[PDB]
């Protein structure tokens, strides 16, 4: 079995809230820390290869991709949010609804609001510096295939896809696949494809390049009308102006299974291959898996082989950015099988 | 000792949610039905007029200023919500986040946030009832003036000048002082004024008729770069198309007292005066209180006396829509005392 790098921090643990708004509830948060702790502990099990702490890269590379006034909001927010004498964890109220303007204002709760698409997505003490380490991660993995490697493992916690360059949510923050994508635009790569495997829409990554040509965007996802991220991710959505047929999405109903979804995955690697990107980019979640707790597809732990062997045979330098899935006792598995399979295993 | 008489519906107690998102925290909601109860209250106290209940005007009024779309989400929003098993009152998770689509999505939750400006306004059994009686206490004392009375108090809950045309939030959901101001107009009223003296910017009010010279709007609020709604209500804000030069929103900073902000008020009914409307629709909010929980004013009990004093004076048909207003000891004596100067008491 071929050997992969992984790249891990520890500070992911940093990000750690007590509350998600669910439901009209206030649940335990599904993007858990287990989350990350299950699948390392899975790499070491199964000696994937080498396990590395990032770099720090600082905010040049992320703020080639997201506006100065978001990553200052981010470092910021929770001492606000504190200092103005608020009692729970950081959660956006009002936002800028249809009709009104998008004007930054002065107060924690309406810059909340601004820099946000969802509710779930609660802020607190750590999450800057976690955020911060999620992004490095994405970068040392980006430089590991930039420097040889074929291909390495990000294993991100916080996730990155549905975060814009100024707007948060779906757990996200920095949008790490995107960061990895301009990374190797910067260094030279004239092409680069990111390829969303996620069960749902990488709406950010779709928004950050959508009139650009030099990067194609691609996503897997159930259907908007039914799931988040609700607002993008239908399939209408090519591009706008020169980014004009660089982004595809292609969505699918519930009970979905691989012997389906993997067609939806051969129509995109046969848009990668038609583009003959430099680089790859896959933005890996794994709530596609049949017991996936908020999702509605139906892949078998077997089948993550599958796409893994089926995304080795594109041929390109690879990073892969972990994203969802939230069956815990099966992540594990789950997400190395990708891994696995992308490095020979069946 | 002039009598003014008040619209009340028992109804309103229909909408009595448990739940209200707040500095993270699910907390009691601030617009409670003692509101309504401690107002109606001292209005038999202070004998001011006849109390009477609302017609039923159906949905024809409520939807020249409400889109069909919307008025059939609020009637089946909770029934759709329980049917797909969330546990909570009705909260929006996510919403159209800048840079996504404003496309209406087939589920709930979707909807939800797509008709929403904020989390803050729970949606549970019998507020589709609360706010169809709400409005149609507005439409009873707008036909208690078009038929020959000076002045009439609809006594409304939920309040209605955050709403939009097919947006809720604010604990609002009917406009009602829009839908007063366009039956006016319905009625052969050349012209209307609404006057919003509510501590909260009328954003709903204004985006409703913000391209209309017909329909004068003016707000008194605290500074929206520091208070909800945030993302209107700026000075800068006076028309489109027909409507500019018609929309004058008047802003203060926080501690401002009733000697500065009578200042504003002047400048408010001056502009009433170059207007010449044939009715005035005011939108009471006795939340500009010095004693008001989430609101920075500094208004005495006795300033109501002579903001009612100041609105008589306009000479004009005039109808007050109950909006905000949370300390409910010193709610019965605000509001009443707007009606009572208005009726010469000081
Ligand atoms: N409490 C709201 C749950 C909505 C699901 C958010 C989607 C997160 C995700 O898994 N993106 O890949
Ligand atoms: N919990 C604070 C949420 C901000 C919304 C204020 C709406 C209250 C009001 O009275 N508007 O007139
Ligand atoms: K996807
Ligand atoms: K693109
Ligand atoms: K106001
Ligand atoms: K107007
Ligand atoms: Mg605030
Ligand atoms: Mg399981
Ligand atoms: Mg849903
Ligand atoms: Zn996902
Ligand atoms: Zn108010």
């Amino acid at each position: 079995l071929g050997s992969m790098k992984t790249v891990f921090s520890p500070l992911h643990s940093r990000r750690h809230v007590k509350t998600e708004l669910d439901g009209g509830l206030l649940i335990e948060p599904h993007e858990k820390p287990s989350r990350a702790e299950t699948i390392l502990a899975r790499v070491k099990d199964q000696a994937l290869g080498e396990i590395l702490e990032p770099e720090e890269f600082g905010l040049g590379p992320v703020k080639r991709v997201h506006t100065a006034d978001y990553v200052s909001f981010l470092e910021t927010c929770w001492d606000e949010w504190v200092a103005a004498g608020k009692r729970g964890e950081a959660i956006p109220t009002f936002w800028v609804g249809r009709g009104m303007r998008a004007r930054l204002p002065k107060d924690i709760d309406g810059r909340l609001g601004y820099y946000s698409l969802g509710a779930d997505t609660s802020i607190s003490d750590g999450t800057w510096e976690a955020a911060r380490a999620s992004a490095n991660v994405a970068l040392t993995a980006q430089k590991l295939v930039a420097e040889g490697e074929r291909a390495a493992f990000a294993l991100c916690r916080p996730p990155g896809h549905h975060a814009h360059a100024d707007v948060f949510g779906g757990y996200c923050f920095f949008n790490n696949a995107a960061i990895a994508a301009q990374a190797f635009r910067d260094q030279g790569y004239g092409k680069v494809a990111v390829l969303d495997v996620d069960f749902h829409h990488g709406n950010g990554t779709q928004a950050i390049f959508y009139d650009r040509s030099d990067v194609l965007t691609i996503s897997l996802h159930g259907d908007p009308d039914l799931v988040f991220p609700h607002f993008l991710g239908f399939e209408d959505e090519t591009g706008e102006g020169d980014g004009e047929a660089y982004n595809l999405n292609i969505v699918f109903p519930p009970d979905t299974p691989f012997s389906i979804w993997s067609q939806g995955l051969e129509k995109a690697c046969e848009r990668i291959r038609t583009f003959a990107p430099d680089a790859l980019v896959v933005a890996l979640g794994v709530d596609t898996f049949e017991e996936d707790p908020i999702s509605f597809f139906k892949l078998t732990s077997g089948d993550y082989l599958k796409l893994g062997k089926r995304l080795e045979q594109l041929g390109l330098p690879t990073v892969f950015t972990m994203e969802g899935g939230y069956d815990v006792d099966a992540i594990g598995v789950n997400a190395v099988n990708v891994m696995q399979g992308f490095e020979g295993k069946s």
